[PDB]
């Protein structure tokens, strides 16, 4: 919650949403309105369909997963999964495409 | 208009913002509100001070460049460049964090 220098104070919050009209205002909207805004955003482009799997890094938070659990009841959000992990998954899945 | 058989349909649209309540919003608003959506983002966090520099992979349009002029305006953007490059590029400054 308090990124001085702490690597893992970021926690890799993946969302596989679909592109409809403006659902990446959705997950900055939230996290705007939670209390501190996102450090990373990895949007890769699913190139199989009209998809793109978004991985956010972002300080945990005490509204953080309650907020999580608002946006995935939004229907672009195919799917969201909440992993703490290193910011350096974040470099390994941009790299690795996957 | 969706890369069918090019890898080149979409532009390079970099912007260094600093951290103010909700700046990842601003872009994807701008982008939700044009035509199409975002295809893939790169936000990489400048470790040095409250800032990071996002890449748009987006497809040039007729408002496109007008709506980059509107954001370009916004006071959290602190530089903003248009690159007509390849996803290449966000693979490549992704991995070599610059």
């Amino acid at each position: 919650g308090s990124m001085q220098n702490t690597t893992h104070d970021n926690v890799i919050l993946e969302l596989t949403v679909r592109n409809h009209p403006g659902v990446m205002t959705h997950v900055c909207g939230l996290f705007a309105r939670r209390a501190f805004n996102v450090e990373g955003i990895l949007c890769l482009p699913i190139q199989d369909s009209d998809k793109s799997h978004i991985w956010l890094l972002v300080n945990d938070d005490q509204r953080l997963e309650q907020m999580i659990s608002q946006i995935d009841k939004l229907e672009d959000v195919v799917k969201v999964q909440r992993n703490q992990s290193d910011p350096t998954m974040f470099n390994k899945i941009a790299v690795f495409f996957q």
